[PDB]
């Protein structure tokens, strides 16, 4: 009774077709979850799977009409929806899924349970995923050359390792990392090593996402980051000199939210998943058009201070302090990195670092103290407070310091505020910052007189 | 007699397919009313319901052609339209609909009567819906700490309870309540309570709603609140300081309307249903760009006077103007609330509050005396009525007050207006409001002078 319905039931029992929330069907052919909007693969799956069925069921799948009927039955049978790429601690390869927490590699039906629709693009070989090897020693030597293990570099080394290891997690990250350092320091070598390690999950982008609008009209720059696990920004022009667009605070805020707004060309989908670890490479200090408290919590800085240079310019390179350690470059090193020589050794190192930081919740912590542009705004935030409970049993003593009373609200005249704030910062050095803060946070008692609703902590602490 | 027509008649007798006024079909599969504009689920429903039918009818539903014939019959049979989500007194869950008038929980066919297309997203447990429990005691203690039941907080507590209970009713609300509460006073705790209690019907927004155009073009922020029952906006910056846009009058007017005009990307729809309660959370008093009688009627204010702070900042948390009382904070409370510990206790409390305010007509009430912006207009509104037909046989004594009759409309000079308004209103305290009134409600008399179609109540109350 209904051979075709029984065939559809068996194919559904094999769990090879799933219905997604967007209305598509994902099929498991050739050991990978595939889908297509313009050409479903359900009949391809039926023809391919005809070999696992009994004899009397296999000869009914050689007709396109019967395969169409089976596909209709399968479409009617699938009611509930599932979500794809819901495991943040799994790295999908071309022939399986690697577990970062456990270190065990799966293949075929074992990798089937993790609905991974993306992959690194290359196979995984266990014979090279080993600890003892000359490749491991060479990689360790290179890594120690780029980042020394001195006691003055411990925190920087830890942050570097954490940032590099977070590129394997398939979840939204809450920070952006700046790779601070001059040219010929090792940042490009790290970029090439990471690209060789993680294959197709790595993408590179210029200045478009930093200094330009994100949504606008069409934007392949923000639509090509869907399900990527790392984004590297390189060749960034100095924003200190006039003529270059500044870093947009709105862009930084949007590149951190779990939902990214943007659509590709000729696509009706506007929502894409953001899994990338954004790293910005710059040879100069970064400056932003706007600075506020929210933008301070989404920036981290990693500093590079060891360079490799030719013997001809060895003295000049040894003639400063930003190149804290001097070494000799290797001409064939670029070819070795390109030839995928250290790919699996770097994969092992990244997995080991991830395990070293595999605490139940993996998060990226901002480091705002390393940005010179944040120096003024960080210090003033520890000097002023907002409105609070009852200044009434201090207005006797707060009045003598220049604070006035207004409808039971303490304000401060601009002249008195300037006089009290000039004792902590140089007028010339922070003039623009002081002016911007004053004109941003000023309150108008009337059209002419103006006041500020801020109280210095030093006055508060002093009885 | 046409077995397939009999099958379609039975499936229609089960009341599982309904035709909506918009032209779509909603089917009852997996205990929920789903629909798909681009792909009807009628054949899925036929295949699923094939089990309830007699034995000789179930075998015919295993063929896609016969299912399509039954679907054609069913489509021809459905003539009348129905309206979806028209019960404001019902809270839909994932596995049933819980009434609020008396308080039973329906399930399956019992909840089938109310066509609710949305749900809180979590299953309902009757075991935890108990009045007597340690969780209820802890929640009551937290609520009492948040809003004390003292003699100075009766009306405030009543309005707070009314606002929290009004987040369950699925109808359009007429007021935009202002949660006038300062930082670390407890508004965050109430927000997490409400979110955990009402699940997916709760959404959170930011500054874009209040201080930006809502219609514009494709606005996901507006299209998101379709059939939502609560909207919470937090982290709102101080609008008193310059550089921050004021609250738009048109936005406030538009949010209250039952029909909100707005479209999503790649969607032909332009109309949605507004059911949400909008609560504004600011640490500072609000500032409106343009105020008048209309906005004064759509604002309610809730005050919080129990603030918590750390000991280091406690002195700084007591040396300004904005709070009234200090208390102590709890650290594990946030983890407890994230663990959905008090979800059902808060649900029971909200149901009890709704019952207390369950008069046959549910309507929110505005309180304009708590906003200093409308204080001047309220005093102005209660101190002015224009000229009178009865003023015609009293304009002789009204002429002594600096008023001149003109086509039965009496006038006041600008300088005389300022002189007479200085009697009741302080010139400096409300100078901006007075001059805005002068330039907003003025008319013209001749080339050089200006005219006013308004007269003070005080000039008429005094004989």
């Amino acid at each position: 009774g209904n051979k075709l319905f029984n065939i559809a039931q068996r194919i559904l029992d094999t769990n090879s077709v799933l219905l997604t929330e967007r209305g598509d069907h994902i099929v498991w052919i050739n050991n990978s979850w595939k889908f297509n909007s313009e050409e479903p693969l359900i009949t391809k799956l039926i023809l391919s799977i005809r070999h696992q069925l009994p004899k009397e069921y296999s000869s009914e799948l050689l007709c396109p009409r019967k395969r169409k009927t089976v596909e209709a039955n399968i479409r009617d049978m699938l009611v509930d929806s599932v979500e794809t790429d819901t495991y943040p601690d799994k790295l999908p390869f071309k022939n399986g899924v690697l577990d970062l927490v456990d270190g065990m590699f799966y293949s075929g039906d074992d990798a089937k349970k993790y609905t991974c629709t993306v992959s690194t693009g290359f196979k995984f070989d266990d014979t090279k995923f080993v600890e003892d090897s000359p490749e491991m020693e060479e990689l360790m030597n290179i890594i120690n050359d780029i980042q020394p293990l001195t006691d003055e570099n411990k925190k920087n080394r830890e942050l570097y390792e954490k940032t590099l290891s977070s590129c394997l997690c398939g979840a939204t990250k809450g920070c952006l990392t700046f790779f601070f350092g001059e040219t010929a320091t090792g940042k490009s070598t790290t970029k090439r090593l990471l690209k060789s390690a993680i294959g197709d999950l790595f993408v590179e982008t210029g200045q478009t996402i930093l200094t330009d609008v994100l949504d606008k009209g069409p934007n392949p720059f923000i639509a090509n980051m869907h399900l990527k696990r790392s984004v590297f920004c390189s060749e960034l022009p100095d924003f200190a000199c006039s003529g270059s667009k500044k870093i947009r605070s709105d862009n930084i805020k949007k590149l951190t939210e779990p939902c990214v707004i943007g659509r590709p060309c000729f696509s009706n989908k506007i929502n894409n998943r953001n899994h990338a670890t954004i790293i910005i490479d710059t040879n100069y200090k970064p400056v932003f058009d706007r600075i506020d408290n929210a933008l301070m919590r989404r920036i981290a800085v990693v500093r590079f201070r060891t360079h490799f240079s030719q013997p001809s310019g060895r003295e000049a390179a040894e003639n400063n302090d930003a190149y804290d350690k001097v070494k000799l470059l290797d001409e064939g090193l670029d070819g070795k990195i390109q030839n995928n020589r250290y790919r699996f050794a770097f994969l092992y190192l990244l997995v080991k670092w991830y395990k070293k930081y595999h605490i139940p919740i993996m998060k990226l912590y901002p480091t705002p103290e390393e940005i010179p542009d944040f120096a003024f705004y960080l210090k003033i935030g520890t000097l002023l407070v907002s409105s609070s409970v009852k200044h009434i049993p201090l207005m006797t003593d707060l009045s003598k310091k220049g604070y006035i009373l207004y409808d039971n609200v303490v304000t401060l005249p601009l002249t008195t505020f300037q006089q009290k704030i000039s004792k902590y910062f140089n007028s010339r050095l922070f003039g623009h910052d002081i002016e911007s803060f004053i004109n941003r946070h000023k309150k108008f008692a009337n059209v002419s007189d103006e006041y500020l609703q801020y109280i210095f902590i030093e006055d508060i602490s002093s009885p």
